[PDB]
Formats: structure tokens, sequence, C-alpha cells
């Protein structure tokens, strides 16, 4: 039984991270690949397939091996059912939370981030029906990433409507530098006290419309953080947990540079850690996503920080979990009005459609081969390498609200533009050096868009300029000095491009219901355009 567990510590901490308004239960299959440069090799949030259950020692065909790897990903879906669900996650949180207070215990309810947006009922109501689910269940703090893409305004009102208490020690006023929220927060627990210290992503001004966030600084700031752990210890904590949005890589490198945080909660880079990642005298553990785990982490603490630790890494499977009844009822009714559109099929996918992994997957090429079907000019299709997502099992049907899981963007444009084929390398090249970056400190916890149209050789450990090569653009090698017809969603690109004349932009979502609609069913194979030197690229079996 994985949810029967004996007490154990003097706190408990009920986490789960990137929940990415998922309400249903669904798909979501770890990457086939995570590819690291040779410094960074076997690392927690480098560890793929075999080799991450062997790391931690998880056997092939466990509950936890279907959560952990694309290993077997089909057949043990079809063996344990879809993960997540917003009901089945509230289940889960009541039943552990209610063991606890039995135990005598003290259990906190913490999300770090990542939840309001990129789903259906997000996106139908602006988010606010993921906050009240978040009422609902009971949460005591959160930190943020997307929520910003809401812009300023309606997160400001969503935080007078979200119950629990929002922290962050980084979100500055740019002018004054004057926080505008809590760093941290200290809870009793038992004889001894321990504060909850919270950090919201450090990039999103570059990473989003800067529109949305004016105003406002994110920036990482090791001085702030490092007072703010000096004070909370000051005012009595005996122990220090930070609520991270930062990305584990970067959660990694503060625990080398910050003195006195005991524990990392790590959202923002959709890890799965069943062991904490011990780093300097910090330990670390991942907030998985899409609703698919709750990570229960009990502590027995100490005077000075955390004695030691239980981490149980708990799948949130529906068809093994009883039902939030209020959280059912709660949803039919958000969503009773637009249940036909949400929820109707538009097409029939024959084999696996994943989104997650370093270079390629199955879902943006379903999406490179929808654009440029209806825009037969388009040369190449460069789709956003972003985390969040969900999985479309082999004879399963594409909705509505499967296509706003993928693409739920607020600014969701698809954008038609020509570059010259010097930029494509370019972009590539300059990808490549951020997501391929030997120093944690610098990571920004992303992968490398997938550009469909072209073929290329990728060599992680080159250096900076030299990492792309024999880039070829529909069969032919690049033309530097050509211009390309390019289409892009969900980033930047098309600032550096000349838009095409007559095209008027619009959300990648029609697009993509416009080309399912029409034929019906798809099957998209595993055909990857990349090449990487000093690796093995892996691929999942998309049949089953
Ligand atoms: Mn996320
Ligand atoms: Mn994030």
């Amino acid at each position: 039984s994985l949810y029967d567990l004996p007490p154990y510590g003097d706190a408990t901490l009920l986490y789960f991270s990137d929940l990415h308004g998922q309400a249903f239960p669904h798909y979501f299959m770890e990457p086939p690949n995570l590819i690291a440069p040779k410094p960074l090799m076997g690392r927690p949030g480098y560890l793929t397939g075999e080799a991450i259950l062997r790391y931690y020692g998880v056997e092939r065909g466990t509950p936890l091996a279907y959560l952990l790897s694309y290993v077997d990903f089909v057949e043990l879906a079809r063996t344990f059912g879809p993960i997540g669900g917003m009901g089945a996650l509230t289940a889960l949180i009541r039943d552990q939370k209610a063991r606890v207070e039995a135990e005598g215990g003290k259990a906190l309810v913490l999300d770090g981030g990542d939840t309001w947006t990129n789903s259906g009922l997000s996106l139908l109501t602006r988010g606010e029906a993921v906050v009240r689910w978040q009422n609902l269940v009971g949460v005591d703090h959160m930190v943020s990433h997307w929520e910003w893409t809401l812009g300023r305004e309606r997160v400001e009102e969503l935080l007078g409507l979200f119950r629990g208490e929002f922290l962050s020690y980084n979100i500055v006023d740019d002018l004054f530098g004057d926080p505008l929220f809590p760093a941290y927060r200290i809870h009793r627990v038992g004889p001894y006290a321990l504060a909850v210290v919270g950090a919201s992503y450090p990039y999103v001004k570059v990473s989003h419309p800067e529109s949305f966030t004016e105003g406002l600084s994110f920036a990482l700031d090791e001085r702030r953080l490092q007072e703010a752990v000096d004070k909370a210890r000051a005012e009595g904590a005996n122990a220090v947990v930070l609520l991270s949005h930062n990305g584990m890589q970067l959660d990694a490198a503060l625990a080398e540079r910050i003195r006195g945080i005991d524990l990392i909660l790590s959202g923002h880079t959709h890890d799965l850690t069943p062991r904490p990642w011990r780093v300097g005298k910090t330990w670390i553990v991942a907030g998985s996503a899409a609703g698919k785990a709750l990570m229960r982490v009990d502590l027995k603490l100490w005077k000075g920080g955390i004695a030691n630790l239980r981490v149980r890494v708990l799948p949130v499977l529906a068809e093994h979990l009883p039902k939030a009844e209020d959280v059912e009822a709660f949803l039919k009714a958000q969503l009773a009005p637009h249940q036909d559109h949400l929820f109707t099929p538009l097409a029939v996918s024959e084999t696996l459609l994943y989104k997650r992994d370093t270079l390629y997957s199955t879902w943006d090429q379903l999406v490179g081969e929808a654009v440029k079907a209806i825009y037969p000019e388009v040369e190449v299709v460069f789709s956003p390498a972003v985390r969040w997502g969900t999985t479309i099992l082999p004879g399963q049907a594409i909705t509505w609200d499967h296509l706003y899981a993928y693409t739920g963007f607020t600014y969701p444009e698809l954008y038609l533009f020509y570059l010259r084929g010097a930029q494509i390398k370019a972009v590539l090249e300059d990808i490549a050096s951020n997501v391929f970056t030997s120093d944690p400190f610098y990571q920004q916890g992303g992968d490398v868009s997938r550009v469909f149209g072209l073929r290329y050789v990728l060599d992680p450990d080159a250096p900076t300029g030299e990492r792309v090569r024999e880039v070829e653009v529909g069969g032919r090698p690049l033309d530097p000095n050509r211009r390309y017809l390019a289409a892009a969603y969900g980033g930047r690109l098309q600032r550096v491009g000349e838009a095409k004349p007559g095209y008027e932009p619009r959300p990648i979502y029609e697009v993509l219901a416009e080309y399912l609609r029409s034929v019906g069913r798809v099957r998209v194979r595993p055909e990857p355009n990349v090449k990487v030197i000093g690796r093995n690229y892996r691929l999942p079996e998309v049949t089953g």
C-alpha cells in the first residue's frame, strides 16, 4: 500500500507543484531524453528511462516506475490508469493530512507554483476556478511563475481570493526595490519552529511578454535570499524550507552558496526525486507536474535544522483513490456550460503523442504537420519546448481540453515571418548555449525548441557557436543568405523576423482544431530530426 504509511517526525509537508491547471485525470509521460553537457551527466534532473529507475532503486513495472520513466509507458498507463485530476489529488491530500493530524502531527500543504494556468478550466475563468479549487483543498502557501501570464492586475485580484498565504522573497518593485509579498512564514511544529521561505521564478521578464510584469523585478538576489533565511532563524526558526520555483539545478547551485537552507522543494523543472537529493548541507525534493504525484515529506526536527526526513512520492492515481465529492461537484458546475466544447473528440490519435524531451516530441511534430498543412508556404515551424502538457495514448481521442493543455498560453498567437538562414542557425545555437550551460547557476530549466521542416546535428559538449552543425532545411543544406518562411508560437522569435504580409496572427489552438477536425485521425511516428553527438538518443514505444 503506497498510501498507508506509519507515523514519522514532528512535521509533514504535503507538496505538489506545476499542476498547470490540469483539472482532470490524464496521462503525463516523463521525457525520453534529458540531455546534459558532460559535467552534469548522471545528476537528478538529467535522469531518464532505465537509468532513472536504477538510480532510485525502483523496480520496473511498479506504480512508481510508471510515474518516473518513459519505459513501458503505454503498457503501464493501461495497467494503472490516468494520473492527476483535481478530484483525486484532493482526496489524496485529505487522506494524508488526516492521518498525520490523527497521529498528533502537523501537516502543511505546499504548492510550488505554475498552478493557475495552462488548461481549459483556467483559460475559461482566467485562472479563477483554479484558485477556488485551491481553497477547497486548503493550500497553506504557494509560489509562482506562469501565474503572471494572467497579467499583474488579474494576479493581484486572484490573490484576494486565494486563502493560503502567497510567499516570495524576490518579487520587488522595479524602482524602489521593496518586496511586494512576505519572504517567509514561521509555523509552530510542536516545540520547534519551521520557516517556509518562498522563491518565484527569476526569469519571468525574458520568458513572457514584458507587459505582464511591468513595474516588477523577479531577479534572483542571493544577498536578499540569504538575509531572509538569516532573519527567519533570528526570529526563532529552527529549520528552514525553501518553497522554490527557480528550477532544480538553480536550486542545487544555491544550496552551495546559501547558508541555512535545510530542505528545498523544487518546482519549475517538472522533476521527480523518489529519494531526496543531497547537495551541500541541503536536501532537495522535486515537485513533479500536472498533478501526477503528491510528495509527502516527513521531518524530524532538531534545534538547528532537520535531523532526518522521510520522502515518499505518492502517485495520484484516480482509479485507485476515493472521490473528493465537493471537488467533482465544483468542476461539473464550473464546466457544465462548456462540456461539449471541452470534451467532444476532435480526432483520434493512432500512436502515442508525447511532449516532454530535450529535443523532439511526437506532439510537437503533429503541430508542425498541422501548421504546414494549413500554411503550405511555411518552411520551418518553431514549437515552444515547454515542459507542461499532456499525453495521448494510442487510440485515444484528442479534445479541446487537450489542446488547451498543450497550447493554453494566454498569448497563443501563431506568427508567420521570414528569417534568414543565418538567423535559424543562430537561434538554435543560442538556445543550445542556454540549455547546455555546464554551470547550474546559469540554468533556466528549459528545453530546445522543436523546428519542424529542418534536421541537424547537435554536440552538447562543443563550444558555443559550434554546438549546431550540418543544418538542413527541406532536404537541402541550410543557406545563410536565403529567406525562409517560418512559423512560431509561444515565444519571441517573430521579433527578429519579417512578418508575412497578409497574415493575421491567430491562436495556435484554432489552427490545430481546424486541422484535426478535417483529418479525423492522426498517426505521427517518432522520427527525430536531430542527431546527438556523444549521446544515445532514446525513443519510447508508441504503440499498444
Ligand atoms: Mn511548470
Ligand atoms: Mn515554471
